[PDB]
């Protein structure tokens, strides 16, 4: 630990986005064992976990990079879930209350150097 504000700042962020997650829906990566059809449609898997892996070994650099990766959780999501399912209304849920954590949390980001 060399503590940065910048990196403070994310884990801080990261900590809030998973408070969002009320039913731990975005914790871990999407189970290949009970959907065994998910990477035939998603790319690029990413959970909180992945991220809190990514933020401690220093692989976001700036707010941007942390951000797409958070996006990236909820694009999944509302990408291979219907509409009518557990897992698409949470997504929706997560963008928008999600939202209102990055946009306070770049404000700082941006008064950070
Ligand atoms: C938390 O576990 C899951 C998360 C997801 C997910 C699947 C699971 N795990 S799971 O065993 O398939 C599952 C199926 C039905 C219900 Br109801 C709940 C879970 C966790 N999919 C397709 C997602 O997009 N997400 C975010």
């Amino acid at each position: 630990m060399q503590l940065t504000p910048f990196l403070i700042l994310l884990r801080k962020t990261l900590e809030q986005l998973q408070e969002k997650d009320t039913g731990n829906i975005f914790s871990e990566p999407v189970p290949l064992s009970e959907v065994p059809d998910y990477l035939d449609h998603i790319k690029k898997p990413m959970d909180f976990f992945t991220m809190k892996q990514n933020l401690e070994a220093y692989r976001y650099l700036n707010f941007d990079d942390f951000e797409e990766d958070f996006n990236l959780i909820v694009s999944n999501c509302l990408k291979y879930n219907a509409k009518d399912t557990i897992f698409y209304r949470a997504a929706v849920r997560l963008r928008e209350q999600g939202g209102a954590v990055l946009r306070q949390a770049r404000r700082q980001a941006e008064k950070m150097g």
